[PDB]
């Protein structure tokens, strides 16, 4: 099916040169596969999820919807039916951050352990944060990926090197950084050799959480992460079997490469592409 006009971010990864097309086209979308959102909630009732969004967790004892905005953000460039790559995932909200978007770590890892222990496969995790390097973050994270979760992770707005911030250091998740719409790093996108690849994350438009039609626009390697996460469930859709390490492996060979400039020593270079 092709989209069009389509958020420009959709836009960018379904080609491998500019200029942008003002069209996403999609061969699946994500049916059957389970996203797990871990951030500040959903608005499970945002009209951009058709019913699709329900909460699986609250690490903070209240009902898993969103009172920040990130969250739906995010869960719409993952699978809202115009601003998402995955137009029929299954959402989960998995609040683990408070309307102010602050959390302690001892809370994010609980939502990463129900992910562990709850989820369903085909099953991809979202993690649109990040912080100092701790490593009881990072084994939680990757006992979730040997457990058969695929995690899409933000690389961090640092302008530093991500390998040393949690959980965007982890080898074993995709590590995302962000680029603009003229295919350069943005300017405060962590980069080096722990980044995967980079994805869309300037100028993001997607749902937001103050009325059940509200949008807004934000910047950010938490806006490129969902890009990856959406991808990662397209696959997953038509490779219902496969393993993290081979959905990974999918996304970064398929990648469009050499078309970005600006991105660091150390950095891939390597931009989300769809169609794989
Ligand atoms: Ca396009
Ligand atoms: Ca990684």
């Amino acid at each position: 099916a092709t989209q069009s006009p389509a958020p420009w971010g959709l836009d960018r990864i379904d080609q491998r040169d500019l200029p942008l097309s003002n069209s996403y086209t999609y061969t699946a979308t994500g049916r059957g596969v389970n996203v797990y959102v871990i951030d500040t909630g959903i608005r499970t009732t945002h009209r951009e999820f058709g019913g699709r969004a329900r909460v699986g967790y609250d690490a903070l004892g209240g009902n898993g919807q969103d009172c920040n905005g990130h969250g739906t953000h995010v869960a719409g460039t993952i699978g809202g039916v115009t601003y998402g790559v995955a137009k029929a995932v299954n959402l989960y909200a998995v609040r683990v951050l408070d309307c102010n978007g602050s959390g302690s770590t001892s809370g994010v890892i609980a939502g990463v352990d129900w992910v562990t222990r709850n989820h369903r496969r085909p099953a991809v995790a979202n993690m649109s944060l990040g912080g100092g390097v701790s490593t009881a973050l990072d084994n939680a994270v990757k006992n979730s990926i040997a457990a058969g979760v695929v995690y899409a992770v933000a690389a961090g707005n640092d302008n530093a090197n991500a390998c040393n911030y949690s959980p965007a250091r982890v080898a074993e998740a995709l590590t995302v950084g962000a680029t603009t719409s003229s295919d350069a790093r943005a300017s405060f996108s962590n980069y080096g050799s722990c980044v995967d690849l980079f994805a869309p994350g300037a100028s993001i438009p997607s749902a937001w959480y103050t009325s059940d039609t509200a949008t807004q626009t934000l910047n950010g390697t938490s806006m490129a992460t969902p890009h990856v996460a959406g991808v990662a469930a397209l696959y997953l859709e038509q490779n219902p079997s496969a393993t993290p390490a081979s959905v990974a492996s999918a996304i970064l060979n398929g990648a469009t490469t050499g078309r970005l400039s600006g991105i660091g020593s150390g950095s891939p270079n390597r931009l989300l592409y769809s169609l794989l």
